[PDB]
């Protein structure tokens, strides 16, 4: 069903995450972690304290798809288990410092063709697929977007609900 998912998304905040490669999204799916640039890290840390749920919706550049979505379970933390992110040009491990823990809600893909009816008020009402890494997605648009994804029957939202 979709009732627990709707409960997790109630009064949530949503942010678009753009990754330059699939490798980092695969690593994030396997390890339950994400790292972003310091400008976005500050925004996510502020959002984490402000809302019952902060949802990251992931899209790999040039893929034409979203690769899933996840809920922040912590603010960013430094030190500890390092992450072998595949770093683009100019990208360094020090900028990808600060690791957030995340709980995946859906690890399935959604093609951009399926979200063409959803526009984001916080990005000039452009289609929600359009946006820089870190772009906030307004509540109603983000909720509809998450509900478009195929259900991920490998995930039990019971443990997610308890963290709220």
């Amino acid at each position: 069903g979709t009732s627990k998912l709707k409960y997790v998304l109630q009064d949530a905040r949503f942010f678009l995450i753009k990754s330059n490669n699939h490798e980092n999204v695969s690593l994030a799916k396997a390890k339950g972690v994400w790292s972003t640039l310091p400008v976005n890290e500050k925004k996510l840390n502020l959002a984490f304290r402000s809302a019952r749920s902060v949802i990251l919706i992931f899209s790999v550049r040039e893929s034409g798809k979203f690769q899933g979505f996840a809920r922040l379970s912590s603010e960013s933390h430094h030190g500890g288990s390092p992450i072998h992110w595949v770093l683009p040009a100019g990208m360094s491990a020090k900028m990808l410092g600060g690791v957030f823990k995340i709980d995946w809600i859906c690890r399935r893909e959604l093609p951009f063709t399926k979200s063409a009816h959803l526009t984001n008020p916080w990005n000039e009402h452009k289609p929600v697929k359009i946006g820089r890494d870190g772009q906030e997605i307004e509540l109603e648009c983000g909720t509809q977007l998450c509900l478009l994804f195929p259900p991920d029957e490998s995930i039990d939202l019971y443990q997610v609900i308890h963290k709220m």
